[PDB]
């Protein structure tokens, strides 16, 4: 109905973010029982999206779903399961899309539990890292793609500074996050040439103040953590705007130094050869 | 005995490559039945190294082993098996080190069979890519590390331009090669702080004229391929000199553009904070 005539607007030749870009949109959020995943569920609810949230803990997901509905979600549902289970991953998306009658955005956020430790002999954690953090994202993507091709939708992949540069104590985790870049940046190029109108947003996040991260770094690293609330909002904005990469960190020097113009230029040369 | 007094030498304040750096050294080469792996076996034989070569095809490995001995290898052995089998991977190294009485260099070269195709639905190839191309390298590394800690030896990891930048048609392969960078660059940092004197050399190679690559790219990509013989030699030189990364490509613009000074600087800042 009413407007707010005192609220400022900017002048342009073009485009910004508005919540209406998510109003009535059909969105899956994975790892949504806590942290950034949960915050993203909430933001999307407030924007009047349809949300399907997932994670292992059904009891906490019930709470998220309940709060989503309170905040103004168009609809809110959960399906419980582990992303170690590739059959679940595949069935979760089909079930999520039937609930909503479609899919506009796939937000891939979950990771297997990880701590800061030097590597020796924990091959299982390495495999489990690759399966949960990387392989399930590929399985979810494959299941989701027919629906996303219909809606010209978006895949949002949550990664890390440790998915662009190296760090000790997180080798397995870092390997999986690098793998995400390798894989999705490659299919992004494939979609460009096969005219698949599905955007891919890789999100490169510095340290975020979730309980899990703050516990993991206690006494080992002494650094600023960015607020989980806005981090979650920035992820959604990047995906909604169909941006290839999103950067979010407490430090602006860091966000400066994770860009790779050489790689952009090398890839630009390969595709100008193709063009 | 004799010298060659007409052969030139350079002036310095320090260091170059000499074959003697491999004389009597104990070296594992994986994927050594053909291509770059086989060429590396040969180079090492000529330098009078002890070699243990592996791959699935025992009949071709017998030939490699035979030619290695002819070229002047200190000793030459093969152990056949698939790197899909993590128990084999682990047992191969123990068996290889017993054969040689130690280990100076682990050369990780093998990949699972891959072709140029757009990605859809081949989740098995993606998993198999991660297991063979990435996971087995971690298992081999873990098995090998006690021996390498003894000899202050070296791990040489064969990667690709598709392990530093993105390319269509090789998403699964690219994901695994990115994973290698993530993982080994991280443990390199860990070894630095835990005073583990084992070098890690990540090799970033452009297109090489092996039969397998040349078949894979026929009619799809029209580019120069560098000779497999020298590529193999450059890999060995980089590892012997304990260099963190090696670049080899037909094009010098390409080798210019795969360096990432931003990443070096970001990591340099993290370790100056630690220092
Ligand atoms: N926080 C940071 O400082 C930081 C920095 C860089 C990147 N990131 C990235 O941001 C994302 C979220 O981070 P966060 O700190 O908010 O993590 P978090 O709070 O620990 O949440 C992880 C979520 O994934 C779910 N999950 C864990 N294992 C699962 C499994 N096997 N199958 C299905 N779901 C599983 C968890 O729910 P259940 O346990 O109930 O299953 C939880 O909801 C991750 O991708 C992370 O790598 C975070
Ligand atoms: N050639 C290029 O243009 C190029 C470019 C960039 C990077 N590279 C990298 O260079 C390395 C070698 O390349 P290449 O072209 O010389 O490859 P290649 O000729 O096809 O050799 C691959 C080797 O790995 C072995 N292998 C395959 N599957 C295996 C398995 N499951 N278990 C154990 N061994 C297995 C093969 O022997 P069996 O079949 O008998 O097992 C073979 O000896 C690879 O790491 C590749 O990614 C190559
Ligand atoms: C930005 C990074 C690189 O922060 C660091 C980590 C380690 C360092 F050495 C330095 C830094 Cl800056 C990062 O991604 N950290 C996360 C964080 C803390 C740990 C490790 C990583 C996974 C989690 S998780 C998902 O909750 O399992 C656990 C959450
Ligand atoms: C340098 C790269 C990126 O060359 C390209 C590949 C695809 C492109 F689109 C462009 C370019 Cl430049 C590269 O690594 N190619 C190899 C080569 C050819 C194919 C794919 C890759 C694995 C093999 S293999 C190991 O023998 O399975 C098969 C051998
Ligand atoms: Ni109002
Ligand atoms: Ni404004
Ligand atoms: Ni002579
Ligand atoms: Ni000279």
């Amino acid at each position: 109905q009413h407007q707010h005539q005192h609220q400022h607007q900017h002048q342009q030749p073009n485009e910004e973010f508005r919540p209406e870009m998510l109003q009535g949109k059909k969105v899956i959020v994975t790892g949504a029982s806590k942290g950034i995943g949960r915050e993203m569920a909430y933001h999307l609810a407030k924007m009047g999206a349809h949300v399907v949230v997932t994670a292992r803990s059904k009891e906490t997901l019930q709470k998220v779903v309940s709060h989503c509905l309170e905040l103004g979600a168009a609809s809110a549902h959960y399906i419980a399961g582990t992303m170690e289970d590739m059959t679940f991953a595949e069935q979760f998306v089909a079930q999520a899309g039937k609930l909503m009658g479609g899919l506009d955005m796939l937000i891939l956020n979950h990771i297997t539990n990880t701590s800061l430790n030097l590597f020796h002999d924990d091959i299982h954690h390495v495999r489990k890292s690759m399966e949960v953090n990387f392989l399930s994202y590929v399985v979810l993507t494959v299941a989701a793609l027919p629906m996303l091709k219909q809606s010209n939708g978006s895949i949002v992949v949550v990664s890390s500074l440790a998915g662009k540069v190296a760090y000790p104590m997180v080798a397995a985790y870092s390997a999986s996050k690098f793998a995400l870049d390798g894989f999705f940046s490659s299919i992004r190029k494939e979609y460009s040439v096969s005219r698949v109108n599905v955007s891919i947003t890789l999100c490169v996040l510095g340290l975020i103040d979730t309980e899990t991260a703050m516990k993991a770094v206690s006494g080992i690293v002494h650094m600023q953590a960015a607020p989980k609330e806005e981090c979650a909002l920035e992820i959604i904005k990047g995906g909604a705007l169909r941006q290839e990469e999103v950067y979010y960190d407490s430090s602006l020097w860091t966000t400066l130094l994770i860009r790779n113009p050489s790689r952009k230029i090398l890839e630009f040369l390969y595709s100008t050869s193709y063009n």
